[PDB]
């Protein structure tokens, strides 16, 4: 698996369960295409995005619905969404983990790139 | 002023120095309009971006150019932007504060929101 | 000023106002000697600790109160309280920030660290 | 395993690898006694440090060695240690996870507490 998104909640102190997230790879066309999605799991992983055969050099975008998760907690969120983009390289580590700390107006994410 | 972008480097420990920012307004269609954009200065502060009568309600987009800032001081870091998506003024005017903190594989963005 | 200390509410996006601070300098006999404290402003910030004449060479300790804090807004935290540790004025004296961004359940600190 | 630390590095995108992890449970005396150490793994985790029996209610510290990890890497920081102060509480999950995110001149630390 070499795409994993983990999503925590800093309120809660508990990861981010059923959480909607969107991956898209630039195009040419200059515009974003869809590439993977889904649901954070109970341990607010989602794994499964993409096949190494897949996930090639390209510049990627992972957008987590960080809105619609508050809200089902009752609570008032600042932002839309918290989306991270990058540039996928093989020169690198063949692992990505792109982990989001969750905050109802502040998000830290962080990328951990491993072999 | 309504609107103020804060960029600090975590490895430093300095204000991020001449930080490209382009803030854009969700059009009618759909599509994202630019909106304002400038550099911050040497306290690592963006102000001026707009005025009261300018900034309407609407959904907004603060994009921090990082990759540029950390590829001057000789670092090549992970993500291309940090990208900031707020809908603003949505129940009155409001002063916002967008703040920053970057790291070459991390960066953290919160706001501060106050009531004129 | 050379020591400045502000705290922000990552939960109201607002800073966070009444927060008691103490900070502490580490004694020759290597005990915690209180240093200076005070309670953030409405601004999230507590300025005036201390003169450039007083804040020497040493090992000093930040503790930030935000148990009391999150408390008084009826959440239970779970950090006692937020303590930054670090040696200040090894290579001459500087002005240094101290921030801290708080959540219930996490915080996040930096410094930022600037040449008189 | 109730007591488990992480410890990422924000500046190489990787786990926080050898990292020395002390852990004191504060005594009525009013003192910090250690209570658990380690050095973080190559997965930048640190595990075994108690038992559920030994894990009692009570305020713990962990402390985490981050200046001697940047000087290994040749970067000056800011910190002396990173040091997490809590109260470990029955009525709450049995798992603690003491996560941190590590920056030469910032850190970030949140704790995941599950069942
Ligand atoms: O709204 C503001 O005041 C700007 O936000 N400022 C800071 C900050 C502020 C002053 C000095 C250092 C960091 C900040 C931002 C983000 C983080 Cl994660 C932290 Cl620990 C601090
Ligand atoms: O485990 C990984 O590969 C990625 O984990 N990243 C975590 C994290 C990890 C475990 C538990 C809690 C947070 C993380 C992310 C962001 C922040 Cl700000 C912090 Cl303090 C921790």
């Amino acid at each position: 698996c070499p795409l994993m998104v983990k999503v925590l909640d800093a309120v809660r102190g508990s990861p981010a369960i059923n959480v909607a997230v969107h991956v898209f790879r630039k195009a040419a066309d200059d515009t974003w295409e869809p590439f993977a999605s889904g649901k954070t799991s109970e341990s607010g992983e989602l794994h499964g995005l993409t096949t190494e055969e897949e996930f090639v050099e390209g510049i990627y975008k992972v957008e987590i619905d960080t809105k619609s998760y508050w809200k089902a907690l009752g609570i008032s969120p600042f932002h839309e969404h918290a989306e991270v983009v990058f540039t996928a390289n093989d020169s690198g580590p063949r692992r990505y983990t792109i982990a989001a700390l969750l905050s109802p107006y502040s998000y830290s994410t962080t990328a951990v790139v491993t072999n």
